[PDB]
């Protein structure tokens, strides 16, 4: 039939360029070098006898700039300013990354997705697609040393960072901020054992991959009955799915043209899938509903 | 673990665009050399069943639009290796990292740069099916597009897109130009033969789930190599080679079972059925990620 269907992620090149590590004693981390500043995850100050509790703005002031090694690839730089923004730490140093992209720091939406590229001793290791989840927090896949890894968007050539890495709570998924170094969610740079609220599915996502589906020739789960936005939004809520919206509907609106199923039709076939199952049958290869591709996502890979 | 493709930039500063007359397709440069698809040379009346040798020989290098970006490369030598073409340019890629150019047997994973117009737009990863195909995912405009892995450094590019079959999946050459499978690069029925499941990957799979503490499946058996490759081709996974047992060695140190007590737990998951249970969170059994993706993503 069409052309295939596969997770992707934006090119990390312009990214890649900006990544540097940061070291404060014998505690080891990665920054973001943009123009003369490294952005990273504060905790990096913090101390195995101060990570349970630390109090942050006291251990900044007992910082000397001479106390934090940067180092890009070989090259270490020094540092000539410090700061702290909520979450993040800034080192301003005495020179400008001539492989700064252009950039924005930009807050994200829950159920958007972005680019995350996992760091570790300020080296690049690899990149995939994430989606802000609804409870704030993100399934990533990261190891010990990924903080300050970062997330990020591409437009034309713009880079929007959206994500620095912070910490792993004890269900296995990962906590972090936006670049101002505010908190998605309601956690805090502490090292204590930290729950995020029930999280729930995506479901304008959910019908844009539906829409990928019969895109790429996969048909099976279509049916004729009838939705009003109402009706659906009930069982949708009913199955721990977030509320569709009269925007999410407008927004679906190429997928739906392109495909000839109108977007309410689409709902009927999800209300049947939430109520009986796949009966062990696949979409895309998947036997779960996956809801990690947003509308954009799937038009750009499946039109554009 | 989940799918991650390598970092991209290294391969992001090869990228360019080859056209003739109005056809435009992406190429690779390393070096002062630019890799692209033949095919770039074929016209609409060409495709069905080209005379690649008489269209080069019409072709001089004044013909061949090479462009990174807007600015144009000129091109002082042309030549055409198997299903590649090579074009010499006057200026050696500053962007040029360390590099090889490896073929890849089925199974092995990659990652993939789509790009359009010598612009990429997205990196992922992809498996070389057993039945020499990609299941990727790529747009017209794509052909040229390259797969790669990166170790340390340096960049093994193992793939480059050249077209899509029939029912979908991909198909290409490695960078000496040699197609991956019987496919031949011309507009003709060539269709992809039935597949089938990549045993050495599904085993590095239960490798991982047992790393993870999810080892339910692990039997009280074993078997020879002989006799699971015979009863795993009567379910369509592919037989094990002896660099598939080697490849599986760092899993079995790192987790004290057997390569061939593995075998023998998977011949009872074949045989069984997962009764109801799941893998890492799975009901079904996944057969792309390598031994090396498992290493790579636990480490
Ligand atoms: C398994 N995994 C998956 N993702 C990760 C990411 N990941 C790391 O990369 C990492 C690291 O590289 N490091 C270095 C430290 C660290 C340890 C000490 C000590 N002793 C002091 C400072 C730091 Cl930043 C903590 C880290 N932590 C814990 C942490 C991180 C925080 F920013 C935080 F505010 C917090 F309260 C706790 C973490 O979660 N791990
Ligand atoms: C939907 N989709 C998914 N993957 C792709 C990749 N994809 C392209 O990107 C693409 C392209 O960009 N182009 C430009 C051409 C093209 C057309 C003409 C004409 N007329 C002449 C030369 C070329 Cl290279 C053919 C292409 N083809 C067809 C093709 C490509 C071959 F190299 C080949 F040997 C063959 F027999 C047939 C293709 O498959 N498309």
């Amino acid at each position: 039939g069409s052309s295939g269907f596969r997770k992707m992620a934006f090119p990390s090149g312009k990214v890649e360029g900006c990544m540097v590590q940061v070291t404060c004693g014998t505690t080891t981390l990665n920054g973001l070098w943009l123009d003369d500043v490294v952005y990273c995850p504060r905790h990096v100050i913090c101390t195995s006898e101060d990570m349970l509790n630390p109090n942050y703005e006291d251990l900044l002031i007992r910082k000397s700039n001479h106390n934090f090694l940067v180092q890009a690839g070989n090259v270490q730089l020094r540092v000539i300013g410090h700061s702290m923004q909520n979450c993040v730490l800034k080192l301003k140093v005495d020179t400008a990354n001539p492989k700064t992209p252009k950039y924005k720091f930009v807050r994200i939406q829950p159920g958007q997705t972005f680019s995350v590229l996992a760091c570790y001793n300020g080296s690049p290791s690899g990149v995939y697609q994430c989606a802000m989840r609804p409870n704030f927090t993100i399934k990533g896949s990261f190891l010990n040393g990924s903080c300050g890894s970062v997330g990020f968007n591409i437009d034309y050539d713009c880079v929007s960072f959206c994500y620095m890495h912070h910490m792993e709570l004890p269900t296995g998924v990962h906590a972090g901020t936006d670049l101002e170094g505010n908190f998605y969610g309601p956690f805090v740079d502490r090292q204590t054992a930290q729950a995020a609220g029930t999280d729930t599915t995506i479901t304008v996502n959910v019908l844009a991959w539906l829409y990928a589906a019969v895109i790429n020739g996969d048909r099976w789960f279509l049916n004729r009955f009838t939705t009003t936005l109402n009706d659906f939004n009930l069982v949708a809520m009913k199955y721990n799915y977030e509320p569709l919206t009269q925007d999410h509907v407008d927004i679906l609106g190429p997928l739906s043209a392109q495909t000839g199923i109108a977007v309410l039709d689409m709902c009927a076939s999800l209300k049947e899938l939430l109520q009986n199952g796949m009966n062990g049958r696949t979409i895309l290869g998947s036997a779960l509903l996956e809801d990690e591709f947003t509308p954009f996502d799937v038009v750009r890979q499946c039109s554009g």
